[PDB]
């Protein structure tokens, strides 16, 4: 309720930047773009969630070049839970080198309003629109060749401790030279994922473990991964056409028909029922990149 007609929970105010965490804080302030600096585009909107949204913008550099970017936003300011789950999702980023993880350009704090993470524009969006956009023509080589890269992601991301949570095609960003960045959305959620987060989880792409605990692992993301191969090699496919029940009457997601028989094998190795015996996404990356090597781009998969 955003026009509500009266107040009626208590008001829970944090101030009249000190209220929030201060190693936040000091991550955040050591990647500021001054206000100035950033141009938002707020007629120019890249896609909205209930939560936040993302923009076009541009970014001067010192040498005055425009960078194009996306910039991500706060629907509300008033929870300082949101404000500093926001600045989070956007600084954990800092930490991360690595081709295929999204990078951050910034954080454009100004005086009034939603703090502003300034992210690299990703020409092609997410992976899953990607890939479900008739227009494109990728062969099963360039589908695995993109779950390679998700791999690779993954690999560095596992070896950095970091559990995603939340791995998924939707989540992928794909730049102008078809290089796939790992990431997440988080509250710039898009609107329509909403179907996908039954918390609020996105049960058909989680481990039967992490279904039922409802605690993640990198093997967890291991899991994820395998349905993210199966997403790729039906470009775009939504999983699964009460999960748990399901997946324990001995089930797992068929084979689709463009999807090799050792990289269905693969799939079902990311979903073995003990998580101890799941490949690592360093195996993984092995595994595929092994698997790619054997095609050469013949193979044109339909949407
Ligand atoms: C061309 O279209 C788009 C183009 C778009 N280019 C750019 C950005 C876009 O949105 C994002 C995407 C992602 C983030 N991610 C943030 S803030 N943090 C993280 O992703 C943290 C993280 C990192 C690695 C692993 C897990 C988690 C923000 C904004 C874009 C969205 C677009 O359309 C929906
Ligand atoms: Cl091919």
């Amino acid at each position: 309720v955003q026009y509500p007609l009266t107040d009626m929970s208590p008001i829970l105010t944090s101030g009249d930047d000190l209220s929030l965490n201060p190693e936040l804080v000091q991550a955040v302030q050591h990647v500021v773009i001054g206000p100035s600096s950033l141009i938002v585009h707020f007629n120019e909107v890249i896609g909205r969630g209930h939560f936040g949204c993302v923009y076009h913008g541009t970014l001067l550099d010192n040498d005055g070049k425009k960078i194009h970017c996306a910039v991500k936003s706060l629907n509300r300011i008033t929870d300082i839970g949101e404000v500093s789950q926001f600045l989070t999702e956007g600084i954990i980023m800092k930490d991360f080198s690595h081709p295929n993880v999204l990078s951050l350009l910034g954080i454009c704090l100004r005086s009034e309003g939603s703090p502003l993470v300034v992210l690299p524009y990703m020409k092609h969006g997410d992976l899953r629109n990607f890939i479900r956009n008739e227009t494109h023509n990728p062969t099963v080589k360039d589908l695995i060749g993109f779950g390679l890269q998700v791999a690779k992601g993954m690999k560095y991301l596992a070896s950095k401790k970091f559990v995603h949570r939340d791995l998924a095609a939707r989540n992928c960003m794909l730049d102008e030279k078809f290089t796939v960045k790992v990431a997440d959305f988080g509250l710039a959620r898009d609107m329509y994922d909403k179907e996908y987060y039954s918390a609020k989880l996105p049960v058909k792409w989680m481990a039967l473990e992490s279904l039922q605990t409802q605690k993640f692992t990198t093997k967890s993301d291991v899991w994820s991964f395998g349905v993210l191969l199966w997403e790729l090699m039906t470009r775009g496919a939504p999983p699964y056409p009460d999960i748990t029940v399901y997946l324990l009457q001995g089930r797992r997601l068929l084979q689709p028909e463009y999807c090799p028989d050792p990289l269905y094998e693969v799939m079902l190795k990311c979903w073995h029922p003990k998580a101890e015996m799941r490949p690592s996404f360093s195996e993984l990356v092995s595994r595929i990149s092994a698997i790619f090597s054997t095609f050469i781009g013949e193979h044109y998969v339909h949407v």
